[PDB]
């Protein structure tokens, strides 16, 4: 049995961050990976999806561009697009491999399973360490009545646009994955229908900005059906006849499509991992129970990322990996941070902090400030202003509580909001910062001014 | 004589901000404008230039897009482009006019001249007020040997691309104006040579990131010559023969172009304004002398924006207008803010805070963190991925001192840095904020980690 200071199972965002940070702190690390280095985000998630979205937005904007004299007869080669997507993925996963090697981390390819609290079995061989970090991630959640197959795709299959685009696609799930892939397919020419069980898409996010995103997608032809669920389907020669019903059940309604993309969630990869042999507690949902130090019920064993707890986001997994690594190295670290969320559709949607309802539930005297991109000079110079910024704060203390953005570059602008929350910023602090003009970032400053009823570019 | 609580001369960014904020505070305001409402930024500066840059970037990106299957046969109608530029300007200036009216601000069209400390003459009529706010802005600075005319353009003329593109253009000035218009013309097909008197472009900005921008421009075919000046020219049959020399004087070198764009600076519009009749002191350069409250040598008379002092930026003028208005309303406000600066070229350049040299002179123990966009996953998904983020801080206290960025969306990312500085953030604070992945904003977080020698995506 080979021994190390730390064994990390999984090399996705969380796992490779843990391995590298642990190595920087002087630990001898072994990283085990059953598939491609880089995990879901780099191979079949964040990266390939953002790549497709960029190509789709570039194509889409050309229609807007006709407005300023740019006439074009764009021809998109899907095979070439798929090739570029693959190249981007390869460059990034290769880069992580080079990073692991350069940091002295040993990389073992195989499926790891615990056989004890501090012993892992891989390919019949045993490996041990005083610390273990479980970063096994998640997988597409299956939906009753829609088993994955040739006609029912998961997000991974949906990425392969070069394998034939369906004329009609039904997307089940109004979360980031469904919205993003849905828009990609629409912009590539497919008829797209998206259904969401909740009253509004992005159910956990601010309903107002989420609604604006839905409206933008509807304007592009995507049929969005909220408070709706898909019960099952029947395969016929003319396509898949899917039965739709109201959220709480009711009168049936049929929709016929060629393919179905199921994006209703993720399932943590914690079964068949040997956790029951190590004493690691798992909750009813399959998530490994952890505290703020990312430590499990077993001393010296940590869990991070999608396998540990929602939200299922990459930057969160990355930070959790650093925390677990630092603690495995003997430090005293803990996760207590504001986690932003972004949807990379066009316009983008981003949020961080508390929604109006959550702030109210928390006991704050909620007050909001809004700034429409229709009043943004920068948005106009970019060919059109679609979106808004909403700031949530306490009117008594002036404390900033949350920020929600819908529009171009929302994902880049939300970092300013995250920093503001981490610094305990007030709405006055946000308004007092001199944002450059003209920029989309200015909308945050103006939304803060609107909160105080003194915005300049809009009547208060 | 008609009397008001406040008279604002000029309706550019500074002027209309002062007029509106004063109105919000209950003052009876009169705003005087000799030309188009909205000033330089909205009519012949920020807005039209950013619009042209966006069109040029959309066209340019098609080359990179070919890399992912996007085939196109672009055709740019310059007349249509100019028409769009005009539409954007008209919508925004019309918007400011609507805001002034909506706020109860009286708008008088004409050229105002003070005739006394608190009295202004317009069109032969007299107007008075307890407070006066001077926001007359600036105009293109003329260069010895290059009087403006048919062959020597100022930025306003350069905006009119629909009036014929020159085969060869010489741009004098390596500031934001020269760089931006130079890139617009190059992307539109012109041969472009740009010269800068100082050793590096963007002389007051971080030289490291400024040099990367220069190199990016040179890669696009723009010939950039620093430490160089233009002495004069002679109009011949084959074009304009311009004599160049080392900035400090020396052997001459001739360059032949069809048109020259002079972008060497601005001159404050303070002559013929009646300041000598009111007792308002002006410095050697023509700027109205003001303190942090934006107060001039005459109680009750304030000056803001380009007419008051450099840097000559829109967001600065806007904030100064708010300060002046608030003080005119009886409050106690003062300008003590970090002012970011942005160049909207591709890649963009942005900076805020202290450069390494300025921090060193300030007495800080300078330490820096750098992160290359070549290591950014998001940058790769957007195609080209060139640029870098540099953070400047104090080693002993960990205090963030300055941030400089060169790359896509640099101007949108700098607001986070500005907020950080206003909040007294340390490099640790910046690194601890969980930035969304994958985003370009992550580069700031990673540059902070690099400062501490523990960045994950690059070897330290
Ligand atoms: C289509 C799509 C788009 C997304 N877009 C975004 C986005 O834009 N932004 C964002 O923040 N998040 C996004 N996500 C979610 C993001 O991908 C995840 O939050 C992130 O990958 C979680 O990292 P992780 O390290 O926990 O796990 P994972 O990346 O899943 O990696 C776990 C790794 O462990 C390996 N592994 C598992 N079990 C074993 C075992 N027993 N032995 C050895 N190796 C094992 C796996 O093969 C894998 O490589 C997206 C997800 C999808 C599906
Ligand atoms: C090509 C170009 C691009 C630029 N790009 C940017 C950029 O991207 N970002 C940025 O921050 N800055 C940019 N600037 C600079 C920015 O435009 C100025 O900083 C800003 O306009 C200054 O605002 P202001 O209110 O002080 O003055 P101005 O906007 O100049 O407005 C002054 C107003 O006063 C009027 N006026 C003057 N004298 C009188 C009088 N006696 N009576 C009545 N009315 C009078 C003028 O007609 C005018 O409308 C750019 C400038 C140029 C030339």
């Amino acid at each position: 049995m080979k021994t190390y200071d730390l064994i990390v199972i999984g090399t996705g965002p969380g796992g490779y961050h843990a391995a590298i940070r642990a190595a920087q702190l002087g630990l001898k690390v072994l990283a085990v990976e059953a598939g491609e280095v880089g995990g879901v985000c780099l191979n079949v998630g964040c990266i390939p999806t953002k790549a497709l979205l960029h190509a789709a937005e570039t194509l889409h904007h050309l229609k807007v561009a006709e407005g300023f004299g740019l006439k074009a007869k764009p021809e998109l080669d899907l095979k070439k697009l798929g090739g570029w997507r693959d190249q981007v993925v390869k460059k990034l996963t290769g880069g992580v491999g080079t990073l692991l090697k350069g940091n002295g981390v040993e990389l073992l390819r195989g499926f790891a399973r615990l056989v004890g609290p501090k012993e892992v079995e891989v390919g019949g061989e045993r490996y041990g360490a005083k610390s273990l970090i479980l970063a096994t991630g998640s997988e597409p959640l299956e939906l009753k009545g829609f088993p994955f197959g040739e006609d029912v795709w998961d997000s991974t299959r949906a990425l392969k646009v070069e394998e034939g685009l369906p004329k009609r696609l039904l997307v089940i799930g109004g979360g980031a994955v469904g919205l993003e892939l849905g828009q990609v397919y629409r912009r590539l020419g497919a008829e797209v229908t998206l259904i969401e069980y909740m009253p509004e898409i992005l159910p956990q996010g601010d309903p107002e900005t989420a609604a604006l995103l839905r409206r933008a997608l509807e304007k592009e032809g995507i049929r969005v059906r909220t408070k709706t669920k898909a019960v099952g389907y029947e395969k016929k020669k003319d396509g898949l006849h899917v039965r739709l019903e109201p959220a709480e059940g009711g009168e049936g309604e049929e929709v016929v499509v060629d393919k179905v993309l199921v994006a209703v969630g993720r399932k943590p990869r914690t079964e068949g991992l040997g956790l029951e042999k190590a004493g690691v507690k798992v909750d009813e949902r399959g998530f490994i129970r952890v505290n703020a130090r990312m430590e499990t019920s077993v001393p010296g064993v940590y869990a991070i990322g999608d396998a540990a707890r929602p939200p299922l986001l990459a930057h969160k997994a990355m930070r959790e990996g650093l925390i677990a690594a630092e603690n495995a190295a003997g430090k005293d670290s803990a996760f207590d941070y504001q986690v932003p969320s972004v949807v990379y559709t066009s316009p983008e949607w981003a949020g961080v902090g508390l929604t109006e309802e959550e702030a109210k539930r928390a006991g704050y005297k909620v007050k909001v400030g809004k700034f429409p991109l229709a009043a943004s000079g920068r948005a106009l110079t970019l060919g059109g202003a679609e979106g808004m910024v909403k700031v949530v704060g306490d009117e008594e203390t002036d404390l900033l509580l949350g920020v929600f953005i819908v529009g171009p570059q929302a994902g880049e602008l939300i970092a300013e909001a995250a920093l503001a929350l981490e610094m305990g910023a007030t709405l006055t602090d946000l308004a007092l910062t001199v944002h450059p003009h003209p920029t989309l970032s200015e909308s945050l400053m103006e939304a803060a001014e609107a909160f105080h009823k003194q915005a300049i570019h809009i009547l208060n």
